[PDB]
């Protein structure tokens, strides 16, 4: 079908799986992390594209950045609402990793787009680029997957406000 680069791909997935086991009703970080997830598969496919994916590769950069800023927004808000200081604490700390981690998504995306469909460019160049850019991704995955996690474990010390709080259902059993 579509080249794809591997471990863009397997951080995307691995983002998908942990986020699509809950609900999106009534949790705008679950509907955020999954956007985050489908929005990097595509990155995947596209770092593999010629000169003509190079608007896409920046628009799909910009599009997850905009994601994680919504994840970034909703979990500082669940932070402060949340009793428990070590909870609260490690959830406004992963919100000041992300914008620098998306931020930089969109520095090594320009750098891999300006390179898409050169003749120019050496393997080298272009294997350094690419390899900067999968571990930017992988990073941003992670942090994600993390900042849902956390968000779910200060659900416990929340008190539940229908209308006002983050909802956190099983959509499918935990070992499916």
């Amino acid at each position: 079908n579509q080249p794809v680069n591997q471990p863009i791909l397997a951080a995307a997935q691995s983002l998908h799986q942990e986020a699509t086991q809950w609900s999106s009703k009534g949790n705008d970080i679950i509907a955020a992390a999954k956007r985050m997830a489908l929005l990097m598969a595509e990155m995947s496919r596209l770092v593999r594209g010629g000169s003509g994916t190079k608007r896409a590769l920046i628009q799909c950069a910009k599009d997850i950045a905009k994601a994680s800023d919504e994840v970034t927004r909703l979990a500082k808000e669940v932070a402060k609402q949340c009793t428990d200081k070590r909870i609260r604490t490690n959830l406004l700390q992963v919100c000041e990793r992300i914008p620098t981690i998306s931020t930089q998504l969109k520095i090594l995306s320009t750098v891999k787009a300006t390179m898409l469909g050169r003749t120019n460019i050496s393997d080298e160049e272009s294997e350094q680029a690419t390899e900067m850019l999968v571990h930017n991704a992988q990073n941003l995955m992670q942090s994600v997957k993390e900042t849902v996690q956390e968000a779910e474990a200060a659900s416990i010390k929340i008190r539940t406000d229908a209308g006002f709080t983050l909802r956190w259902v099983q959509k499918t059993p935990w070992y499916q």
